[PDB]
DNA sequence: GTCGG
DNA sequence: GCTGATGCGC
DNA sequence: CCGACGCGCATCAGC
């Protein structure tokens, strides 16, 4: 964090481009730029120096020069009073609330937890369970935690069916010391890209972990995808866990590899490794490589048994999941 | 907002 | 009541 | 200096 000032700043102005200017490409442009920021190894002295790294351009140079002297962001001061662009930004901090339902609520004069719990009648399903447990979401989970998650969930599928195969990614699978959330991707035998589908298989899991009380609440439930809300197991009495975000995908399982890699992340290097495959012919999506045509037309998807061999389709060197958060 | 074209 | 349109979070 | 940088699910506006 030798430059902790300066990508908290980048970080808060992605944000606010994302929520209140529902400008997701300066969004982008911000974090890219405080990517490579935190990956330099510098403290930096000056805009100028900064303006050498790819993703930071002219204006943020400034902004990096007016931070190093004056140690705040006018424009940051400004944004944090205005009460419109506040609220819009503390409304989409609960899930279900993007910027466009925040931005609306504002206009109506629903900007606080408060009136959301007055106006509950008007949010959805989704966003009811987000202010149900907007301290909750908001609290990081320990790896520590993490682990006891990963045996539950490791256990209840196996006791499904012993084919099944979970693997829980993310921020975890990169080793980090606390997670956001916990994402688990899950494939069976009888799951390829052709199978002519099979009916239920996400459904049986989901429903054990519903048996067995892990998962509390669903948010969105489909044929491939989950994303609901669980607890570890509160002792008898003593202090109840925090409620946390869980995500399943159910993936063919001959596409498995490109589909840890993608839901490992982390989400910039995704990014990252997708335009570096499409400047060596190839093009990549969570579940395929295949190669781009002399036209531009993507070829038929090559094999994959490992994350490597993606990387090497595309000429990098196989960075560990420990490696890959950027 | 950025940078390759 | 249906569905094209759009929002949401990943 | 211009302009490229999406998916599986839920909901509801316009019929
Ligand atoms: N828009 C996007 N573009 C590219 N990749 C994207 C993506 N959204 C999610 N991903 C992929 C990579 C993340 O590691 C992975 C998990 O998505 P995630 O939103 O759970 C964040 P994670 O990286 O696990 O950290 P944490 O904050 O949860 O602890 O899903
Ligand atoms: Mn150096
Ligand atoms: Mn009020
Ligand atoms: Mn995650
Ligand atoms: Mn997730
Ligand atoms: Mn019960
Ligand atoms: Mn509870
Ligand atoms: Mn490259
Ligand atoms: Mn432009
Ligand atoms: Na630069
Ligand atoms: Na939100
Ligand atoms: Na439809």
């Amino acid at each position: 964090t030798l430059n902790g000032g300066i990508t908290d700043m980048l970080t808060e102005l992605a944000n606010f481009e994302k929520n209140v200017s529902q400008a997701i490409h300066k969004y982008n442009a911000y974090r890219k730029a405080a990517s490579v920021i935190a990956k330099y190894p510098h403290k930096i002295k000056s805009g100028a120096e900064a303006k050498k790294l790819p993703g930071v351009g002219t204006k943020i140079a400034e902004k990096i020069d007016e931070f190093l002297a004056t140690g705040k962001l006018r424009k940051l001061e400004k944004i944090r009073q205005d009460d419109t662009s506040s609220s819009i930004n503390f409304l989409t901090r609960v899930s279900g609330i993007g910027p466009s339902a925040a931005r609306k609520f504002v206009d109506e004069g629903i900007k606080t937890l408060e009136d959301l719990r007055k106006n509950e009648d008007k949010l959805n399903h989704h966003q009811r369970i987000g202010l149900k447990y907007f301290g909750d979401f908001e609290k990081r989970i320990p790896r520590e935690e993490m682990l006891q998650m990963q045996d539950i969930v490791l256990n209840e599928v196996k006791k499904v069916d012993s084919e099944y195969i979970a693997t829980v990614c993310g921020s975890f699978r990169r080793g980090a010391e606390s997670s956001g959330d916990m994402d688990v991707l899950l494939t069976h035998p009888s799951f390829t890209s052709e199978s002519t589908k099979q009916p239920k298989l996400l459904h049986q899991v989901v429903e054990q972990l519903q048996k067995v009380h892990f998962i509390t609440d669903t948010l969105s439930k489909g044929e491939t995808k989950f994303m609901g809300v669980c607890q570890l197991p509160s002792k008898n009495d003593e202090k109840e866990y925090p409620h946390r975000r869980i995500d399943i995908r159910l993936i063919p399982k001959d596409q498995y590899y490109c589909g840890v890699l993608y839901f490992t992340g982390s989400d910039i290097f995704n990014k990252n490794m997708r335009a570096h495959a499409l400047e060596k012919g190839f093009t990549i999506n969570e579940y395929t490589i295949r190669p781009l045509g002399v036209t531009g037309v993507a070829g038929e998807p090559l094999p994959v048994d490992s994350e490597k061999d993606i990387f090497d389709y595309i000429q990098w060197k196989y960075r560990e999941p420990k490696d890959r958060s950027e």
